[PDB]
């Protein structure tokens, strides 16, 4: 059983030293603590939050750094292998990378504004790297709202609240133009843009990603609050304004009757939202994870010990 204090007397100052960190790197890169908390969600959804994601690659398995998910896409490894190296020299042998990166996501949240709780700890990290795992499990824009629920039951989280209150992880970030080309200029095969975008956010976000264009720019998932955690994400979907597929089909999809009462009642309240996000969060985190003796402590999360 994961618990918030497994490092209270080994390593008490572990939260401290992953919130340094992350304070330190803000300064130079604004987008780090949204790109922290997305390398929690994708280590969690393969195999578990085991940092099987921060593996580097070797002769006998793949990195799931190069899955469709990941590639050109997932960053801050970096930033890791620095609070990595810290924690390491405060308290030698005893902080996993996987309780580490989830530690991290909470410090970025809330850094970012957002809610503040102690996260469940305990979990020890992975053997191996799982690149064809990677590449099944995690979801993608284009996914329908059916196939979106899919994808998290896929991974053990069944209640439609797990999927609408981590979407929220959108309320922050940035995405490639590339993933919503689709939508702003032949929406599933129709020659026309997705109906469910709003028409003047639509003309926004032609601006920003042209046809034929740089498809690699950056657009703020966020419109309200590029950078804040907060709530804002939902209220942007009630208009229309939800900027990838799988965020405006929480609110549009044919499928969404579940779904709409819980976007309305994030945007309407921010304690709502807060408590929502906080539960999924620590049920995401609780996916089969490593613990007692399983697995190892990674001294260096991109390799596994010898
Ligand atoms: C529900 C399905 C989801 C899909 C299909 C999805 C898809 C995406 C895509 C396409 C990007 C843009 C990547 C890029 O352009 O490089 C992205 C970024 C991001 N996602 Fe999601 N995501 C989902 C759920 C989540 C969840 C559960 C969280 C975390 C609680 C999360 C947090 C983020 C964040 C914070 C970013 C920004 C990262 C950065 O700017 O570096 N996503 N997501
Ligand atoms: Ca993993
Ligand atoms: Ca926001």
């Amino acid at each position: 059983q994961l618990t918030p204090t497994f490092y209270d007397n080994s390593c008490p100052n572990v939260s401290n030293i992953v919130r340094d960190t992350i304070v330190n790197e803000l300064r130079s890169d604004p987008r780090i603590a949204a790109s922290i908390l997305r390398l929690h969600f994708h280590d969690c959804f393969v195999n578990g939050c085991d940092a099987s994601i921060l593996l580097d690659n070797t002769t006998s398995f793949r990195t799931e750094k190069d899955a469709f998910g990941n590639a050109n896409s997932a960053r801050g490894f970096p930033v890791i292998d620095r609070m990595k190296a810290a924690v390491e020299s405060a308290c030698p042998r005893t902080v996993s990378c996987a309780d580490l990166l989830t530690i991290a996501a909470q410090q970025s949240v809330t850094l970012a504004g957002g809610p503040s709780w102690r996260v469940p700890l305990g979990r020890r990290d992975s053997l191996q790297a799982f690149l064809d795992l990677a590449n099944a499990n995690l979801p993608a824009p284009f996914f329908t709202l059916p196939q979106l629920k899919d994808s998290f039951r896929n991974v053990g989280l069944n209640r439609s609240s797990d999927l609408v209150a981590l979407s929220g992880g959108h309320t922050f970030g940035k995405n490639q133009c590339r993933f919503i080309m689709d939508r702003l200029y032949n929406f599933s095969n129709t020659g026309l843009p997705d109906p469910t975008l709003n028409t003047t956010y639509l003309q926004t976000l032609r601006g920003l990603c042209p046809l034929n264009g740089n498809l690699s720019a950056l657009v703020d998932f966020d419109l309200r609050t590029p950078t804040i955690f907060d709530n804002k994400y939902y209220v942007n979907l009630e208009e229309q304004k939800g900027l990838i597929q799988s965020d405006q089909e929480l609110f549009s999809s044919p499928n969404a009757t579940d779904t709409i009462p819980l976007v309305r009642s994030f945007a309407n309240s921010t304690q709502t939202f807060f408590n929502a996000f906080v539960e999924a969060m620590d049920r995401m985190g609780n996916i089969t994870p490593l613990t007692g003796t399983q697995g190892q402590i990674r001294l260096n999360c991109r390799v596994v010990n010898s």
